């Protein structure tokens, strides 16, 4: 399932627990950017997905403040879990930095991450 | 400032509490889409923003399953809160539906929602 | 309807001609960013839209090189034209800067621009 | 360089010519979606890129109307060309469908395509 440790193509680490209620909790350690150590993540997933070979929709957020650094930014990942023996979480993400109003047009980066489950 | 009841340009209702250390917890009621009533949301926000006039970064997720319906999809909103006389949350969002691998290319809608505390 | 001079919420000026068979050709002058004066744009639009009240899909690209400056970046706008008494072009855009491979993760900004023919 | 034939992970075909003036022209054949045969594309690229090992920024548009079908939609790809012997064009894209105003919130799909040059 979703619960476990995952790594993406950048070398970031995603440790997550999926709760019976649809909750995602855990920590994220980013390999790049204005980040060090682990950050809290929270999110949600479809706890009763279709079983017709569709992925399980999910998303989560990290605000890039922990007890060692603050980037004044937040990323959300939106995507789907694809189960089986080579499980993947395939995502697109939005990274919004706090900006002044004049600079809001350049506040948000977009990208895509693929996570592979370890073990 | 983030804590409260917010409404976007579609008429959706976003009820949220900002916990002191960065949690966002609340409910979302979508006015459009395959949705009815309230859905659980969780997210995070910068609980110590910059003091230079910059907004407060945040994000949250809704999985579109509740006791009424399950759309087999999830939306994340990423944005910033802008305080002031008319506080606003300006976001972009990603709505991913569960799909087959083959159809993953058409799994994700993108858009932008603006929230204020002004009731329609 | 698409042909004309448009302005977005940032004050940028988008001057475009819609050719009969789907071409968009014009210039873009950005009011923000690493840009000055006009830049060439090209794009495409649906030259036979649906007749059910739907907007007209379109998109265009600017590479941010002209005789004045080169930002080593390019923006694409994807959206729809909505005709009517106050015609509008509603878009989302992707601004990709050239980066190293390692830094590609932070290469692309996303946003949304609304255009009308109303001069600021 | 950019001029040539490219294929992406979906099996789509991108035939492009890069002009000295920064123009991109060519045709696109989509392997998926509401599409058949070739469609016109136009775009732009940075004709004087940095040479410090950065990619070359570019973008292009296809409106999904040709003389055999009309999807009432348009895709833009924004990305960068990475030269060398295994040249790539790495993109993110936005596919906007014409909708009614009430349905505009669901008008736009986002994704990512990687193109590999043939030959
Ligand atoms: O630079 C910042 O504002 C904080 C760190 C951001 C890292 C981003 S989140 C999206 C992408 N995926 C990763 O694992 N790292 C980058
Ligand atoms: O149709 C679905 O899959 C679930 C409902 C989706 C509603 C979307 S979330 C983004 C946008 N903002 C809203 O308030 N509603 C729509
Ligand atoms: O800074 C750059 O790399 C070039 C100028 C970018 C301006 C961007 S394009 C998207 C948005 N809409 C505008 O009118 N201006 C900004
Ligand atoms: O379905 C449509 O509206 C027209 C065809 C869209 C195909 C899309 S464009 C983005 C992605 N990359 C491809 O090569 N095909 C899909």
């Amino acid at each position: 399932g979703i619960t476990g440790t995952w790594y993406n193509q950048l070398g970031s680490t995603f440790i997550v627990t999926a709760g019976a209620d649809g909750a995602l909790t855990g920590t994220y350690e980013a390999a790049v950017g204005n980040a060090e150590s682990r950050y809290v993540l929270t999110g949600r997933y479809d706890s009763a997905p279709a079983t017709d070979g569709s992925g399980t929709a999910l998303g989560w957020t990290v605000a890039w403040k922990n007890n060692y650094r603050n980037a004044h930014s937040a990323t959300t990942w939106s995507g789907q879990y694809v189960g089986g023996a080579e499980a993947r979480i395939n995502t697109q993400w939005l990274l919004t930095s706090g900006t002044t109003e004049a600079n809001a047009w350049k506040s948000t980066l977009v990208g895509h991450d693929t996570f592979t489950k370890v073990k």
